[PDB]
């Protein structure tokens, strides 16, 4: 699994995600409340924005280039392929 470090408005947390799980469906299950709404990748209600460490958001479609070349990240459909900090709650920084 990877260490996911949810750098969240209210501190850090770090969880373990399985390279298979998106990275919101961990959170959740370890028992954060994160943004979200349709969990397909088609709005901005879970976005966050990667610090550090690499995701595979592949399934997403509301992202632009540039957004995503920003680092943004649509947590409902990324996985992680590393190691990663994700600063959450950031739809308002989009
Ligand atoms: S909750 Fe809509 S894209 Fe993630």
């Amino acid at each position: 699994a990877y260490k996911v470090t949810l750098k969240t408005p209210s501190g850090d947390k770090t969880i373990e995600c399985p390279a298979d799980t998106y990275i919101l469906d961990a959170a959740e299950e370890a028992g954060l409340d994160l943004p979200y709404s349709c969990r397909a990748g088609a709005c901005s209600s879970c976005a966050g924005k990667v610090a550090a460490g690499t995701v595979d958001q592949s399934d997403q479609s509301f992202l632009d280039d540039a957004q995503m070349g920003n680092g943004f990240v649509l947590t409902c459909v990324a996985y992680p392929t590393s190691d990663c900090t994700i600063q959450t709650h950031q739809e308002e920084a989009l």
